[PDB]
C-alpha cells in the first residue's frame, strides 16, 4: 500500500503545516500537525473541556462505528515550547491519503494547554517519531507510520515540506519526480526517540564551509532551525543590525534586511536554505524588528532541524531495520 496526502501552511509565515486524516466510520476529517517530533496521535475531541475549545474540529468517538474505547488507558504529553495535552484514548480506523490504519490508537484530548486552544488551524497532532516516545500508559501505543508499515510497498514516509506553499507526505514510496539530483542517507540514531542524526557542517551565505558534526533531529513539528550559539552567532554577524534580544525571546534583524542563505552538511552533498525562508516577519504587526529563522538551541539541549531546514530538503524517513534519513535537493 502507499498513501499521499497534500500539507498546508497555518499562516502565511509556515509557523506549521496542516494535512487532513479520516478518522473512525463514516470518515471525521480533521487538520492534523504531522511532527517526527513524537510519538502520539492525539486529537481535539467531545471530550475536550468546553473552554479549551476554540473553532477547532474535534473527534467525536460515539459517532464512529468502529470506535472502541482502549479501556484505562490515559496519555500526557509536554512539548519543547511548554505546551501539552492530555487525555484517554481510543482506538478507531485512521486513514492518510488513501492509506488505511485499522486499530490505531486515536488519543482523545481532555485537556489542552493555551497555545493549542488559541491555534483554531490545528485540530491535533500525528506523531511520526519512534514509538518508544509514545506516552499511553499503562500499555505504549504505536504510532500511525509503525502501525502502516507491514502494509507499506516499503518502510518509508517522505516530508516535502513548501516555502510559503503547500507540499507534500507520501507514505510507502519515494516519488522521484519531487526532487533533483541524488538522495543522501546519512545515520541515524533512534537512542533517544527521535530521528537524530549528524550534520557534517555549514556555511553561512557564500562564505566558505566549515566542517564540524552537529547532532540533531529532524522534526517537522518545530518552525525554526535551532543550532548551537556559535553557528548561529556566526550566522547573525552577517546581517547588519542583527542582535539577539531577550526581550523577544531571540535573535531579531531589521526588516529592512537582505537575508544570506544557510548551508547544512548532509555527509557530503549540501542543502541551502535560502535567506528568505529564514525571515519570519515583523515580531509584532508593524514592527521594523523581524523575527529570525534560525535561533540557538543553547538551553533546549538538543539541535532541532526544524521546518525552516526542512522545507529546502525532499527528505526520506527511511523507517527499516537499520533506519536512516535522505536528503535531496528540489
Ligand atoms: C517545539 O515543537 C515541538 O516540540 C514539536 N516536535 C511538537 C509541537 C508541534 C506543535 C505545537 C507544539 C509542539
Amino acid at each position: 500500500s502507499t498513501g499521499s496526502a497534500t500539507t498546508t501552511p497555518i499562516d502565511s509565515l509556515d509557523d506549521a503545516y496542516i494535512t487532513p486524516v479520516q478518522i473512525g466510520t463514516p470518515a471525521q476529517t480533521l487538520n492534523l500537525d504531522f511532527d517526527t517530533g513524537s510519538s502520539d496521535l492525539w486529537v481535539f475531541s467531545s471530550e475536550t473541556t468546553a473552554s479549551e475549545v476554540d473553532g477547532q474540529t474535534i473527534y467525536t468517538p460515539s459517532k464512529s462505528t468502529t470506535a472502541k474505547l482502549l479501556s484505562g488507558a490515559t496519555w500526557s504529553i509536554s512539548y519543547g515550547d511548554g505546551s501539552s495535552s492530555s487525555g484517554d484514548v481510543y482506538t478507531d480506523t485512521v486513514s492518510v491519503g488513501g492509506l488505511t490504519v485499522t486499530g490505531q490508537a486515536v488519543e482523545s484530548a481532555k485537556k489542552v494547554s493555551s497555545s493549542f486552544t488559541e491555534d483554531s488551524t490545528i485540530d491535533g497532532l500525528l506523531g511520526l517519531a519512534f514509538s518508544t516516545l509514545n506516552t499511553v500508559s499503562p500499555t505504549q501505543q504505536k504510532t500511525f507510520f509503525d502501525n502502516a508499515k507491514a502494509s507499506l510497498d516499503s518502510p518509508v514516509f517522505t516530508a516535502d515540506l513548501g516555502y510559503h506553499a503547500p507540499g507534500t507526505y507520501n507514505f510507502g514510496f519515494i516519488d522521484t519526480t519531487a526532487y533533483t539530483g541524488s538522495i543522501t542517507y546519512t545515520a541515524v540514531s533512534t537512542k533517544q526517540g527521535f530521528w537524530e542524526w549528524t550534520s557534517t557542517g555549514y556555511a553561512v551565505g557564500s562564505g566558505t564551509f566549515k566542517s564540524t558534526s552537529i547532532d540533531g533531529i529532524a522534526d517537522t513539528g518545530t518552525t525554526l532551525l535551532y543550532l548551537p550559539a556559535t553557528v548561529v552567532s556566526a550566522y547573525w554577524a552577517q546581517v547588519s543590525g542583527a542582535k539577539s534580544s531577550s526581550s523577544v525571546g531571540g535573535y531579531v534583524f531589521p526588516c529592512s534586511a537582505t537575508l544570506p542563505s544557510f548551508t547544512f552538511g548532509v555527509g557530503s552533498a549540501r542543502i541551502v536554505i535560502p535567506g528568505d525562508y529564514i525571515d519570519f516577519g515583523p515580531i509584532s504587526t508593524g514592527s521594523s524588528s523581524c523575527f529570525g529563522g534560525i535561533q540557538s538551541s543553547a538551553g533546549i539541549g538538543i539541535n532541532i532541524f526544524g521546518d525552516v531546514a526542512l522545507k529546502a530538503a525532499f527528505v526520506v524517513f527511511n523507517g527499516a531495520t537499520t533506519p536512516t534519513l535522505g536528503f535531496a535537493s528540489k
